[PDB]
């Protein structure tokens, strides 16, 4: 039933936690989740009517009502300190808007062991974010589905000073180098060609990823 990316981000999800989702649409992942037992409660966040509603259903549906609390709020408005939450998923949105997201609600976050990060682009923007906050990367995978690429960034309190490799293609996903990784940049590495003293941004560009292939 469960995407296979949503699939991933769950996977990184420790054991027993106590979880917020923000941008839980459906509630898919808070869902399968508390269903296999994987973690103890959680509280599914949403910030307009449309997709709230939703998650407010299907969270009745899966007779799931004193497991799950949706909550119409942005971003970690969501939660407070007193929901006692351990494991911060968000999934399927801008690098930026998930960096926002963190940024306007950077006090929260003291006492939250892991935060399970799925942006939809903008990578590399949200490392230099997670770096200049006193965040470090611990975990990161990399999947296709259907056509579209999907980085995934598991993370903890920590300092990180990371290369301008490791921010435009990922600390973790240039270590183990995987062939998921090779298309994607691959990919762009001619999508690049094709465009090809300005045109000059993209030599380097296409050099960088020549390089982290090699
Ligand atoms: C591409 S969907 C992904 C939903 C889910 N996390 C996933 O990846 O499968 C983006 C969703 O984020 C939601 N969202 C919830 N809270 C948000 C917030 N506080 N700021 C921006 N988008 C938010 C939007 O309403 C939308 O339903």
């Amino acid at each position: 039933m469960i995407s296979k990316r949503l699939e991933l981000v769950a996977s990184f999800v420790s054991q027993g936690a106590i979880l917020l989702d923000v941008g839980s649409d459906h509630a898919y992942l808070p869902i399968e989740l508390v269903e296999r037992g994987q973690i103890k409660s959680a509280i599914a966040g949403e910030v307009v009517e449309g997709p709230y509603q939703s998650a407010v259903k299907n969270v009745e549906a899966h007779g799931l009502k004193e497991k799950i609390q949706v909550r119409l709020a942005n971003g970690l408005a969501a939660f407070e300190e007193t929901d006692q939450v351990s494991v911060i998923t968000i999934a399927g949105m801008g690098g930026r808007l998930i960096a926002r997201i963190l940024e306007e609600g950077l006090g929260k976050l003291a006492n939250v062991e892991r935060l399970i990060l799925q942006p939809n682009n903008r990578e590399d923007d949200l490392r230099i974010w997670l770096q200049d906050h006193g965040f470090q990367i611990v975990a990161e995978s990399i999947l296709e589905e259907a056509g579209k690429f999907y980085e995934i960034l598991v993370v903890e309190a920590g300092q990180m000073k990371l290369s301008a490799s490791d921010v435009r293609f990922g600390p973790f996903l240039s270590k183990e180098v995987s062939p998921v990784f090779v298309q994607k940049w691959q990919k762009e590495a001619e999508k690049l060609e094709f465009a090809l003293e300005e045109r000059q941004v993209l030599v380097d560009k296409i050099q960088a990823i020549k390089e982290v292939l090699h």
